[PDB]
């Protein structure tokens, strides 16, 4: 996910420009949902994943907001001490405490149901038990018990009118997500939001800690410690999942590092090349970053040095000369099947061989496979997400930096051989593989282009459309699933704010019972491919002047009415006087546009897929249920104020109003996928609405830990290199922090005070 926010000192013909590209993968229907909300203190326009009540990408006429992933470490594993004589108990503060447990039955269509038990301790749900060590591993998330408050913070931030009001809501968002701000006066800001644990001294957050009491978190760190910047000296804020600030620690995933090699550097390269950017030029950064090879910049210097004394008749030199003449941008040939230059294929073959000879060889099996990917992995459908510099390549980059790297090289990744020798041997391997495939003339190689697919299964691997609904795009683009831009105080025109976005394939996922797709089913697919965009309207006049339809909706609870206006792309705008009715309108239009997608997202987030799709989803459903505690979510909802509850209740009741119409006339209104998969939609409750957000936001971007696997790697490293060198090699592959990491906030603004 990327973002660039350009302030008054860096914007041309405007006071601020915000361009966001969240990367969630590609799907049909669209991952995000376009919506405008007008009333009850809200006046917003934008789009948001799974139609959450809170819009992730949009503006209110005064401020605009966005987000990117890039988790720090807010998830730890507590190794609970068990008793052979007291099963279901664990030791805490000198006593045997009983675990909570719940029974769950997975109903299976045309199959056999399965019952299992989910266990939970004061640290969290149990994710693994180990007989030999009498341990039950419990997953502690700093945001546990704050899932519903996080959803409400994302909704209430839409009403903020300045930096202090907005940061007040940012402090209430507990998931580890980057938040961005821009406003009508040209101010820009960033907050790396999230609840973070205040750990005991000596707690290494990359590995499990005993759950017996001594290692319990002291509590949560203050919001004063969350990285933030307002109007940075640079005049811009850029991010591509990289570190928020100097010395800020990343999540403990062995596959995730913030090091000297980072793709975010590519955005800074573009933004620093000219003093100011217009709205069109800021949008054009999407085209440029989408086509950038991320590895050329990192490895070309070492490749040129290794081949410096080779003659042009040497194939190793021919490969490097081809990379040296390349601008590093990938373009597709007229055939729509091959790249104009072979550079990425050459880097893939070389980097794959380099990793095998360096990082992979230094790590004992079976852990070498964690560092073997080059970053170019793809299928005929193309990459399922963004392209990044691989974890193996990041570690190799530090080794190539030598003394310039701040990471101590506890093990020489080159194994005693000079770095030029290994680089040349990898070039020999790449030459053998590539010349066998394309012949010996590198100037004529037509390497395959990566393609892009809007998948019919959602990110969980669960159908949200029929298989024939997959859509194809010839050119893979390393960009947001959606892209949106807000321009504040443009000098041209009479509007104080302009906004655009692209929600592909379309606003609607509706396919009628007879197979007829809605007119807004795929009318944004060509616009997506060509880097186009459509206007987002906010004011009643702009919405009215660009409308395709207008209607009134009678609220089932009291027969009052809300107004819904849809724009020329089918995007709905809700007009209501209070929270309950505003969110009722929202729920209703979501049920009209995305009912099958939302019903499948509801089943995905609650682990109730097998009930309708059969035995194929049983272990998926079990894994979902093991990873949450419904009583916690229900208790959080029960304790809400009437006003906060009205958001969820209004939304569910609104969906229900349309579901009632669908079920009374299914021959005309039932989305075709319900007939294809053989079931009917049923009513929603506030719990269902909360679980769309918990299951697709909290569990997708804020529930990452590999501490158990990290411990197994550390154990194997100590077996191979000894206790001392083994821990130092662990620090080289999975450093806590790397001061050379490119950061969103410049070191001169602020650094992380915790060491
Ligand atoms: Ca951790």
């Amino acid at each position: 996910s990327n973002m660039w926010v350009i302030g008054k000192n860096k914007a041309q013909d405007a006071k601020a420009i915000m361009v966001n590209g969240p990367q969630f993968g590609w799907y049909n229907p669209a991952y995000t949902y376009g919506i405008g909300l007008h009333g009850a203190g809200y006046d917003v326009t934008g789009n948001t994943p799974f139609a959450y009540p809170g819009l992730l990408f949009g503006h209110n006429g005064t401020i605009s907001w966005g987000s990117t992933a890039g988790a720090g470490d807010s998830v730890d594993i507590f190794a609970e001490k068990l008793s052979a004589e007291k099963p279901g108990y664990y030791q805490h503060n000198g006593e045997w405490v009983k675990m909570l447990s719940r029974k769950e039955t997975i109903a299976v269509k045309d199959g056999q149901p399965e019952t299992f038990t989910v266990w939970r301790t004061l640290h969290g749900n149990v994710i693994k038990t180990d007989t030999a060590t009498q341990t039950a591993y419990a997953k502690a998330r700093a945001w546990d018990g704050k899932e519903v408050a996080s959803l409400l913070a994302w909704t209430h931030q839409m009403k903020a009118k300045n930096w202090p009001e907005w940061t007040q809501q940012a402090a209430k968002q507990a998931l580890t997500i980057n938040w961005y701000y821009a406003d009508v006066n040209g101010n820009i800001g960033y907050v790396h939001t999230g609840a973070y644990p205040d750990r005991q001294p000596g707690h290494d957050p990359r590995l499990p800690v005993p759950g017996t009491g001594k290692w319990d978190w002291k509590g949560l760190l203050s919001f004063d410690l969350n990285p933030k910047v307002y109007n940075p000296q640079s005049g811009y804020i850029a991010n591509w999942n990289n570190s928020p600030q100097k010395d800020y620690p990343a999540s403990d995933l062995f596959a995730f590092l913030w090091g000297g090699a980072d793709r975010a550097t590519e955005i800074d390269t573009i933004l620093d090349k000219q003093p100011r950017f217009t709205a069109d030029q800021a949008w054009d950064v999407i085209r440029q970053t989408s086509r950038r090879d991320l590895n050329l910049r990192l490895f070309l210097p070492a490749l040129k040095d290794a081949t410096a004394n080779l003659a042009e008749n040497d194939p190793r030199r021919q490969l490097v000369d081809k990379l040296a003449s390349w601008d590093g941008e990938n373009l597709v040939n007229d055939d729509g099947k091959t790249y104009q230059q072979p550079g990425s294929a050459i880097l893939n073959a070389w980097l794959t061989s380099m990793l095998k000879r360096t990082v992979v060889a230094a790590v004992p099996a079976p852990f070498g496979k964690w560092y073997s990917a080059s970053g170019y992995e793809t299928t005929q459908d193309g990459p399922t997400g963004s392209l990044n510099i691989s974890v193996g390549a990041k570690i190799l980059y530090e080794a190539l930096q030598g003394d310039k790297s701040p990471i101590p090289q506890a093990v020489d990744l080159f194994g005693g051989k000079p770095q030029q020798e290994v680089i040349l041997a990898a070039l020999d391997d790449a030459w053998q593989t590539l010349s066998k495939r394309y012949g010996n003339d590198v100037t004529g190689w037509k390497t395959p282009a990566m393609a892009l697919t809007f998948r019919a299964n959602n990110f969980f691997g669960v159908p949200q459309a029929a298989a024939k609904e997959a859509r194809h795009q010839a050119e893979y683009q390393n960009r947001g699933t959606e892209n949106n831009m807000i321009v504040f105080s443009p000098t041209s025109g009479n509007r104080p704010v302009l906004a655009w976005d692209v929600v592909a394939p379309g606003q609607s996922g509706f396919i009628a019972p007879d197979g007829k797709a809605d007119k807004h089913y795929d009318d944004q697919l060509k616009m997506y491919e060509s880097f186009g965009r459509k206007s987002l309207w906010l004011t009643p006049q702009d919405v009215d002047e660009h409308k395709e339809s207008q209607e009134v909706l009678q609220v089932q609870l009291d027969q009052t009415e809300v107004k819904i206006v849809r724009d020329e792309y089918g995007m709905p705008h809700i007009y209501a006087d209070d929270t309950y009715r505003l969110f009722y309108g929202y729920g209703y239009v979501v049920a009209q546009d995305r009912l099958f997608q939302m019903e499948m997202a509801r089943r995905s987030t609650q682990g109730t897929v097998s009930e309708v799709l059969g035995k194929a989803f049983v272990k998926f459903d079990k894994d979902i249920r093991q990873n949450y505690w419904p009583d916690s979510i229900r208790a959080q909802i029960a304790s809400l104020s009437a006003e906060d509850k009205s958001i969820l209740q209004g939304y569910a009741d609104g969906m229900n109003a349309w579901i009632d119409k669908v079920n009374a006339s299914p021959d005309k209104l039932l989305p075709q996928q319900f007939s294809t998969f053989g079931f009917k939609p049923k009513h929603w409750e506030p719990f269902d609405v909360a679980m769309i957000f918990v299951g697709t936001m909290a569990n997708r971007f804020s529930d990452s830990t590999s501490e158990i696997d990290n411990l197994a790697l550390l154990t194997a490293l100590k077996d191979k290199y000894g206790k001392q060198q083994g821990m130092a090699v662990f620090n080289q592959l999975k450093w806590l922090v790397n001061p050379s990491a490119p950061t969103t906030i410049a070191a001169r603004e602020s650094a992380y005070p915790l060491k």
